[PDB]
């Protein structure tokens, strides 16, 4: 449709590139970042890859969806992590933006 | 004077989140005394509440849609940064911002 065209050609496009992207791009791998609780805690885990993914194989039957998993992605991150943690503000400044796409998204 | 996504955002996504069964946390701003949270403003730098948003709504303060919407995610982020992870209200939270999100995704313009 045309939202999750937007939610892919717009927002991810922004989203990914953004210098405060690279811990989103792929799933949490708790082994090799050392984070054995990461499971334990975090059990619905999400991520920009496999987001934009499933936007590329028609997964999503409509925005609400992939902004919802947008969402539990970065909720994951202000859960999980300490206040002070460098990774919470770049998923607060990630988020920013893409409530700011999202404002402008075609209806 | 006031654009339709305002309109929407108070018509639709702030009906919506005030008489829901979850909003009552969030209809005025943490009192960290009355709830003994002495550490709240230590952690939570810039506190938010569903009771200011819905006074800028009605006395016009946001010159825009994202301004409003940005209140309501400092709103929920407050709390799911500061409580702990198993606390009921991350849940109450989650369902209140799953609401909010889905409404925005049919916000005009
Ligand atoms: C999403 N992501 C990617 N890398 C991380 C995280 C996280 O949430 N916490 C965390 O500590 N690390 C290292
Ligand atoms: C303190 N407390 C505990 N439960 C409640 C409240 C309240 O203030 N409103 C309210 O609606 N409910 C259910
Ligand atoms: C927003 N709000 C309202 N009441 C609370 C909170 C909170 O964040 N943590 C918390 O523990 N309590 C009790």
């Amino acid at each position: 449709t045309n939202q999750l065209q937007y939610l892919h050609k717009v927002v991810m496009k922004a989203l990914w590139k953004h210098q405060f992207a690279w811990p989103f791009r792929q799933p949490v791998d708790a082994v090799k970042l050392g984070l054995p609780d990461y499971h334990k805690i975090i059990k619905q885990p999400m991520d920009m890859g496999t987001i934009k993914r499933r936007l590329e194989n028609n997964y999503y039957w409509a925005a609400s969806e992939c902004m919802q998993d947008f969402n539990t992605m970065f909720t994951n991150c202000y859960i999980y992590n300490k206040p002070t943690d460098d990774i919470v503000l770049m998923a607060q400044t990630l988020e920013k933006i893409f409530l700011q796409k999202v404002a402008s998204m075609p209806q």
